[PDB]
């Protein structure tokens, strides 16, 4: 069982996503195997983008990974190991799986991309560890930043709130 609507305590990335995922195994009558869960974890991550997507990648369940992840979530899931009892123990081993606050977007939603000055934009790109060896004006940066945004978007060190 699970509560259905519990608080995303401990790890909100490593909870809700995998918990929603587990349901999609159960509901659809999917065989819980290392093999089959790995595959579904890849495809289930198609709709997701952002924290979850980073998570997927850390779990090898992405197209940009060679998959093949064993005891790391996949194995316990294959032996009915509900999502709420995995990340809680994972924190004591690794926290990169949980501290995925580097969302699908930066607070570019909070800032106007046209009021800006190239310098600001440079801070943004530096915040996403990139280097524009080909860039010109702020408008150029904006155009570029907008497409690179969901790929990096290293959100400021705070919560969603």
């Amino acid at each position: 069982q699970e509560a259905g609507g519990r608080p995303g305590a401990d790890c909100e990335v490593c909870k809700e996503f995998l918990n929603r995922f587990y349901k999609s195994l159960i509901d659809r009558g999917v065989n819980f195997s290392l093999d089959t869960i790995e595959k579904e974890l890849i495809s289930f991550c198609l709709d997701t983008k952002g924290k979850e997507n980073r998570l997927c990648y850390y779990l090898g369940a992405t197209k940009d990974a060679a998959t093949k992840i064993l005891s790391e979530v996949t194995r316990p899931m294959s032996v009915h190991m509900p999502a709420m009892k995995i990340c809680e123990k994972l924190k004591k081993l690794d926290s990169q799986i949980c501290e995925l606050k580097y969302e699908k977007t930066l607070d570019l939603a909070s800032v106007d991309l046209r009021k800006m000055r190239v310098a600001e934009l440079k801070q943004i790109l530096h915040s996403w560890g990139e280097e524009c060896r080909a860039c010109a004006e702020k408008t150029d940066y904006v155009n570029l930043i907008q497409e690179l945004a969901p790929k990096y978007a290293a959100t400021h060190p705070k919560t969603e709130l």
